[PDB]
């Protein structure tokens, strides 16, 4: 496990650098820093108030795991890996791939977990979506319906903090006019501004109104080698969703060397809708709102010695 210090801005200076750049790609855009909404409320009713805390992101293992071949044996425990970042009782949100190791499928990971601590009883709030062996579609399942523990595998994105209420970085923009998605366009806004000094952000949106491009991988991994992003996207099933979605975003403005995944965010939904987002496809009605804050630390956890570039999307 290696740690990294990422460069933390106020707040208040994060706010007017994305702010900026999201009014180039949105014609109605607002950032502010705003007292975090009650989380444990619609839509999102997670197991804790907020996203504040000794924040930091995660990065486990790796596509490289899943691709050109599946290494079945990378198995991880979420409430683990929170002792492993140096704060057990941590509040974790984000992307992976779902526990095949328990749930007897693959699936796409949405990680909503208050992990143990000796003053926090755990709850996990996680959802898996995987696919429809009935018709191809999305089934979307509360992973603690289905089994007990803190699994994943393979690779997650998350974010960590103690969960606790106190300042965000509120995001609305609505109406696409150009050709970043949401994420993309956050990122790619605080690289621009903050060059060397890297910036790692997460926490949750919705996708109030619109339509997405997702994908879920299939239930089963693939006997041949996917060797480029092609192959990838024709062994991937891709699916239009459509609003509201919970989102849960990681991303990092500059890899500083920990062979990083720069933007990955998974969702969930209240009406059967899950997985990993692509884009918005319907850009002059699409609406995000977003809660964010920097991460103070990145801690990379069984970084891949054998590593490749596809299927990163
Ligand atoms: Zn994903």
């Amino acid at each position: 496990c290696a740690e990294f210090s990422f460069h933390v801005p106020s707040l208040e200076e994060l706010a007017g650098v994305m702010q900026k750049g999201l009014k180039d790609n949105f014609a109605d855009v607002q950032v502010s820093v705003v007292d975090c909404p009650d989380l444990t409320k619609e839509p999102f009713t997670f197991p804790v108030k907020g996203i504040c805390g000794k924040t930091r992101i995660a990065e486990v293992g790796g596509v490289p795991y899943l691709l050109p071949l599946v290494n079945q044996k990378k198995v991880y425990d979420l409430n683990k890996i929170a002792k492993e970042i140096k704060l057990p009782g941590a509040f974790i949100l984000g992307a992976g791939a779902g526990p095949f190791q328990t749930l007897g499928f693959n699936s796409e990971f949405m990680p909503v977990i208050q992990t143990e601590s000796e003053h926090k009883p755990p709850v996990n709030g996680s959802y898996f979506a995987h696919v429809n062996p009935a018709d191809g579609g999305c089934l979307l399942e509360k992973y603690s319906e289905k089994c007990h523990d803190f699994q994943c595998a393979l690779l997650a994105n998350l974010f960590a903090s103690e969960g606790q209420p106190g300042k965000v970085i509120e995001v609305k923009a609505k109406r696409r006019t150009g050709p970043l998605n949401f994420v993309t366009c956050m990122r790619e806004t605080l690289e621009k501004h903050y060059g060397n000094k890297p910036i790692g952000m997460g926490g949750t949106f919705i996708i109030q109104k619109g339509k997405v491009k997702s994908h879920i991988m299939p239930a089963e991994f693939s006997s041949c080698p996917l060797n480029s992003d092609e192959e990838v996207n024709k062994w991937l099933h891709f699916y239009e969703m459509k609003a509201p979605l919970v989102c849960l975003p990681v991303f990092v403005s500059r890899d500083p060397g920990f062979d990083l995944r720069l933007e990955h965010t998974h969702f969930f939904s209240r009406h059967g809708e899950g997985g990993h987002y692509h884009y918005d496809t319907t850009p002059d009605i699409v609406e995000y709102l977003g809660y964010f804050l920097p991460a103070e630390f990145l801690y990379r956890i069984d970084q891949p010695k054998e590593t490749h570039s596809i299927g990163r999307d």
